[PDB]
């Protein structure tokens, strides 16, 4: 069939590295790109095509229990080892990541249908907001 | 509420760059990471947390009509300009991307519930397989 309609989830990707290198892609981009999986949404009407592709990355699970310090390796970030301790402050989840980096941690809390996440390292604060599906 | 259960879709991300720089993240990784959106799946049982995060990237739409040559800028790859011509060979969609790179194109076809994609540049072939949702 010529009908390529649908959403297609990548299950295999061979020699993406060599294709990317043939295209002169920066080796730092290739090292990240070879990790990605793809979802392709094709809307097709006869010979008219619209191909909508999204690239996706694993990220490691993080499991913890409040009050129990755990070892965390920040793969997908700086790949460092920290000793993380999560505690409640009221309804705010507070994490201190003890390690090389000073003032490293995060705070996580719900308000309404929104999840707030504040990440700290040194004097830098990154504020992320998520909406509930 | 202390109940952080659910799947949470990132809608905002401020100063991720400065947080990442404070963590000494390679500037090539930061240039890609600042583009990503996040989906966070939290399974929470009391004070026991499992946080499953996936990072996601836009990728530009590509719309075309078979037989009509179109200009394509390969953002998300080498960011080059090519003149793309897509044609049918039986049930196989064949694209030649005329430009600086020799033997650059792709072939795309259905077999069963699987979509096959072969990308070529120079003497390099990348073969991708997708499964229908």
């Amino acid at each position: 069939t010529r009908d390529q309609n649908g959403t297609w989830e990548m299950e295999s990707n061979e020699n993406f590295e060599g294709y990317m290198k043939a295209l002169d892609i920066d080796f730092h981009t290739r090292k990240i790109a070879v990790r990605l999986t793809q979802t392709k949404v094709i809307d097709q009407d006869g010979d008219n095509f619209k191909d909508k592709t999204t690239s996706t990355f694993r990220n490691y699970d993080v499991d913890f229990t409040v009050g129990v310090e755990f070892d965390e390796y920040t793969k997908s970030l700086d790949n460092r080892h920290v000793k993380a301790l999560v505690t409640w402050e009221g309804d705010v989840l507070v994490c201190v990541q003890k390690g090389e980096k000073e003032n490293r941690g995060w705070k996580k809390w719900i308000e309404g249908d929104k999840l707030y996440l504040e990440l700290t390292c040194g004097d830098q604060v990154c504020r992320q907001v998520f909406k509930k599906k």
